[PDB]
């Protein structure tokens, strides 16, 4: 009921029913600790993900402005760009994607397979660039050129992580709260923390619906020092827009992404292997694999606030498995 | 009625979506709906999860500790079985063949085949699955001699028990379709036959006016019809029903063979992707959608009314089939 101001934002229906919240009995056995999973990897458009929730709000907003083109940015293998491109195609909007190679790879599958293949299936107009040094500004320049061609573009920022976009994860917290109700009394929630909309949206929602639960973001691209201010700003802007206050502290663990965004690491791949072999759940080498590696090491190192049930938010990413194989 | 008397595991939960496809409908000049069984929640999804609910229940009731099955290197059925084995703590042994003689690295190692590896699937390569039921049985015996307790899942999980999952799917469809329809037509890919046959039984009894058309993906009408019919009669027998409906099959859409992409198939993949953000695949749903399209093209359906396409999954093979062969 404190999140009722959410009702006032127009949104499209991309998801429908709440995504499953499942107990992981085999993984729990192995880690010695009750673990659950929020399956946002099973959202029903083009192989799923956390970005569909944000797109419900952002695309609603675009249509409301009479836009006919969605414009966004990410790595060649971004899930966000793939989701945005899938939603564009489904609604008959044009889509332009500004892409970069953040790891300097020349591997054929990174360059052409996985998410990148799907963009071509979606008739995505592709704009390569050297490095997204200033993505907000670089998106704007692109939007101007696109407009000059007569299109009516709507810029979706990196990962859809504006306060409006992040409303989808406030919404997700309501699902989670309901799903947990009488069930598992949760101590902790683990989510990947990248462009920050998921983390920030969950922070606001969980502070007001489950204020005793500890929320941990495992960084996938940045140190705590670089990432915290970004999650905080979004948290405050989301709160502002919902006429709430957000006093919770943001928690981040930055030990699990080295050597960099989009580079696999051993602990990441081990987590992917663990979850596949124990639960038939597919994680990914860029986001959820590193996040699950974080969760695991936090049990190892007694990093969590107590010994109680943990909820892992599965944010998607699996198509990247095929792009990352055999190596980058 | 009797469907309930069969033990089943919960792999799916809520009914899968049934969606109108307004952009595709607009382009074809015809109302089109899709049953999204590509969205089942385990390891990238598919039609086989429905069958596995019944078959794996049965395995557990016999105290098995190992699932054994067979398919192509890029089979979805094997990948779905392997995921289910992994999640239940069961070992899995997959008997694989290369049905198209390819040496392309992604066909051999990526897509579904990569996933088997992540699931710790024990892999048995063989030159050709000439007699899959027999070959599976021999395998089962050697596995048993190592002290395991194996349970054979036949190709495609298409035994009468396995096909109960698609009788079940017809219920979901029937209930979902009251808001909408009236359907004239349902289109599904017809391979090892469990999907086709189970839908045949369910739909005869729940929507007897709807025409069900299977687009073959591996065989001529002459070869496939007896297989679907046998399964239809066995399913009906086990539910103490009769099944008098004719089986309809279109075999024009799979040349030059099982597991080989064709132009119409890839054009169907491209069409659904660019119009609806839906992902089909080169082996199964792409060819099936090509058939639905050509049926409209050639006025092959019984009338001009709404069509339901059953999406049976397959998308991970897109990544195995790229760039070619
Ligand atoms: C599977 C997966 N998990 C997690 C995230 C991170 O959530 P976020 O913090 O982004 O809200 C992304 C999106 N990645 C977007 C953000 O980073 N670069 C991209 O194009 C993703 O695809
Ligand atoms: C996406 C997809 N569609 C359709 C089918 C065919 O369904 P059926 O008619 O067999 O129930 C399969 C079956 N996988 C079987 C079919 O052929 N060999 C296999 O491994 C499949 O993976």
């Amino acid at each position: 009921m404190p999140l009722h101001h959410l009702t006032r934002f127009p949104r499209l229906e991309f998801i429908g029913a709440p995504t499953p919240l499942e107990y992981l009995p085999r993984l729990s056995d192995y880690l010695g600790r009750e673990i659950y999973i929020k399956r946002d990897d099973v959202t029903p458009i083009a192989m799923g993900g956390n970005k569909l929730r944000k797109l419900e709000f952002l695309v609603a907003d675009a249509l409301r402005e009479g836009a006919d083109t969605l414009i966004t940015a990410g790595a060649i293998q971004s899930n966000h760009v793939r989701q945005t491109a899938a939603v564009a195609a489904k609604l008959g909007l044009h889509c332009v994607a500004l892409l970069e190679n953040p790891i300097g790879t020349t591997a054929e599958n990174y360059l052409t397979n996985g998410n990148r293949l799907l963009l071509d299936l979606f008739n995505t107009q592709i704009e390569m660039c050297d490095a997204l040094t200033d993505p907000d500004a670089q998106l704007q320049t692109l939007a101007t050129r696109i407009e000059a061609q007569g299109f009516r573009p709507y810029v979706i920022p990196v990962g859809g992580s504006s306060a409006l976009g992040a409303m989808g994860y406030v919404e997700s917290a309501l699902e989670i709260a309901q799903q947990c109700e009488e069930v598992v009394g949760l101590s902790s929630v683990v989510v990947a923390s990248g462009s920050a909309g998921t983390h920030a949206g969950l922070a606001v929602g969980l502070e007001h619906l489950m204020p005793d639960v500890e929320l941990i973001g495992v960084t996938v691209s940045r140190s705590v020092a670089e990432q915290k201010p970004k999650v905080i700003a979004l948290q405050q802007a989301i709160a502002g827009q919902l006429a709430l206050t957000a006093t919770a502290d943001i928690h981040l663990w930055d030990d699990y992404f080295a050597p960099g965004y989009g580079v696999p690491n051993d602990a990441g791949m081990e987590a992917v292997k663990l979850l596949a072999s124990l639960e038939g759940v597919l994680l990914d080498p860029v986001y959820t694999g590193k996040a699950m590696a974080g969760l695991i090491d936090g049990i190892s190192q007694k990093r969590f606030n107590d010994d109680g049930p943990i909820l892992f938010i599965h944010t998607g990413g699996a198509p990247a498995l095929f792009a990352y194989h055999p190596h980058v």
